[PDB]
């Protein structure tokens, strides 16, 4: 299986959306990331299944997840990302508000910071608008940069008819 | 052996409720209308008090009616509210699910206090909304075992606890 597609199914990664290939590979798209992960080069052979060009393996798979989790942020604000979130938002993969009065509407991830290590994923619900903790342990080493502060509100910015219908 | 109460109380999914006291029990004036609410009444009452008897599933079952329709009233006294307010304290409940409310502790809350209608929610008093149990064990604890009334109960006698 691709690295992508196997990264995005373990356990504890079900928000993720799989970031099509093609949008990596166009260099420009990772504008800046060679300045904020380590191994930068290792991770990003990686992440694509190029060939490898240990005590190290561990710290270049760490920094593959790194660089995913970035370039995934940048993902979901374009038109795939938005769309393959959209998709996952309409199965519940990211969970139901536990609000009682919400009637279990679908939430989304979002990122309570911008800046990797501040904030694990939070979840904001598009009906009583507020962020909550995921209710599962397995989503709590989860780094919310990887989606997000302004992820929902791009979503909805583009498909305003998913709004919740009390305005 | 242990008390019907004890094992009761310490089954999966029946951590929300507390232990109540025999002498509660014991005293029939705190029992009263309760004999026209669930079937095999006194029997059920035997049980629960663990005194000297398909059928036996029946009676099981209303025990358990029982025991939570003198719960919900149990948990308006000031030795029921003491006994809540522990398990608050610990956690027992879990914690509100709004990031703002910063893991604030939640009471168990009815929406009705007709049993049949709804199953136990959560009252956080911080954001003063209420929330659906995040574990599936809980979903099959009836609300009316708690009652509408019990939070504000017991903010009134413990006000401190309100944030
Ligand atoms: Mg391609
Ligand atoms: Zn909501
Ligand atoms: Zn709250």
């Amino acid at each position: 299986v691709s690295w992508i597609s196997w990264f995005c199914g373990l356990r504890g990664n079900e928000f993720f959306c799989e970031v099509d290939e093609d949008y990596i590979q166009d260099k420009f798209n990772l504008t800046g990331l060679n300045e904020q992960v380590p191994h930068y080069r290792q991770a990003l052979d990686m992440i694509l299944d190029l060939e490898p060009d240990p005590n190290q393996s561990d710290l270049i798979e760490q920094a593959a997840e790194m660089l995913y989790g970035l370039i995934h942020a940048r993902y979901i604000l374009t038109n795939r990302g938005i769309a393959q979130m959209l998709e996952k938002y309409q199965q519940g993969d990211f969970g139901y508000c536990p609000r009682v009065y919400c009637e279990n509407q679908p939430m989304l991830p979002i990122g309570l910071s911008d800046i990797p290590g501040e904030a694990m994923v939070k979840l904001y619900c598009p009906k009583c608008m507020d962020v909550y903790t995921p209710k599962s342990s397995r989503h709590h080493h989860t780094d919310g940069a990887y989606f997000g502060t302004g992820f929902p509100h791009m979503l909805f910015m583009v498909h305003p008819e998913y709004r919740p219908k009390r305005p």
